[PDB]
């Protein structure tokens, strides 16, 4: 039956994921890698049905591995695990068609449960992440977003104004509105918040 | 096993859902309610394992029913169904401890998977909803938001027009644009959707 890849740089996480996979009835073989470049190389070697990929791997991250798998059109389901709650990581993973996304708030047993969900053909985005992050969507208007992108690119207000055909005045306002909606102290915090959040 | 209740104000869709659920081997019975008050009346008389509730119904909304169930502390699992139109009610659903928040347009097989998931004590939020919520910007402009805040506090068009220093005709066109942007039937419903979605 199933061939499963674990790519996980933390020795205890890796060994525990592998050891619980050996108890799953529909698993016939387990492959492991401690970084993303090693994971890609095993994917060049062997057919894999499902892979667990840790976003915090060195060399190449689990998001890069996911993207490579999808670029290659491999018939491999992908479960990504991460400690971080940044929506930007989640967004990046959704853009590459991740099958499941799990936080390290979860146990190894929970992770196995997600593995079966994905094997039965369904996606599974972390409930608790969705509760924490998705319930606070981008409040910015299309214009406010265009301004914020300007700021993140390092533009001044006059520069932003000229590009958009608007008064220097109007831009500082937009900025004021952005800082308020994002409860941010300055232009830089504002942009950081949107970049971390994947608001571009 | 399951005693189900379906609350849904489009009658043919309600009928279709109950017809198909009743035919499932896992379902012992299905109760029908055409609005949320009717569902509450049924939950007070009958044992129910799982309630399926349209986000929007007359008298009491699906969210109001869910709120009532949690406040009376019933042991009922609750699945709210929605369309993209009301994707942003996700946070009000989470605040009330919804077990699942899923797409209304899905097959009987998919809905039965939701039912089993929630019965086993897990949550299920549709991947498609989560993506839309994450991705969609605020569709309104700053002036549109100002207009809607007026509408939320009961203002006529003339009163908003007077406070904004704009013509009555301008305000009607803004309301028309807003109604179109939110896919809303009336000004009240526009205000609600915008509030709930995070956009005011």
């Amino acid at each position: 039956h199933m061939k499963v890849l674990v790519a996980e740089d933390q020795s205890m996480l890796r060994d525990a994921m592998c050891q619980l996979l050996t108890l799953q009835p529909d698993v016939e073989s387990v492959l492991q890698a401690k970084n993303g470049q090693e994971a890609i190389q095993l994917l060049e070697k062997e057919s894999v049905d499902i892979a667990i990929l840790d976003v915090e791997m060195p060399v190449k991250t689990g998001l890069e591995v996911l993207e490579w798998i999808r670029s290659e059109k491999l018939e491999t389901k992908v479960v990504v695990v991460t400690t971080f709650k940044r929506a930007g990581y989640f967004e990046r993973a959704v853009k590459a068609g991740v099958d499941a996304y799990v936080l390290k708030e979860r146990s190894i047993a929970d992770l196995m449960q997600t593995l079966h969900t994905v094997l039965e053909g369904r996606k599974e985005y972390s409930p608790e992440l969705m509760e924490m992050v998705m319930t606070r969507p981008n409040p910015l208007t299309e214009q406010e977003i265009a301004v914020l992108k300007g700021i993140a690119r390092g533009l001044s207000n006059q520069e932003i104004a000229d590009q958009l055909y608007l008064s220097n005045g109007t831009i500082r306002n937009y900025v004021t509105n952005i800082l308020s909606k994002l409860d941010a102290g300055n232009r830089t915090e504002a942009a950081n918040i949107a970049k971390e959040s994947g608001w571009l």
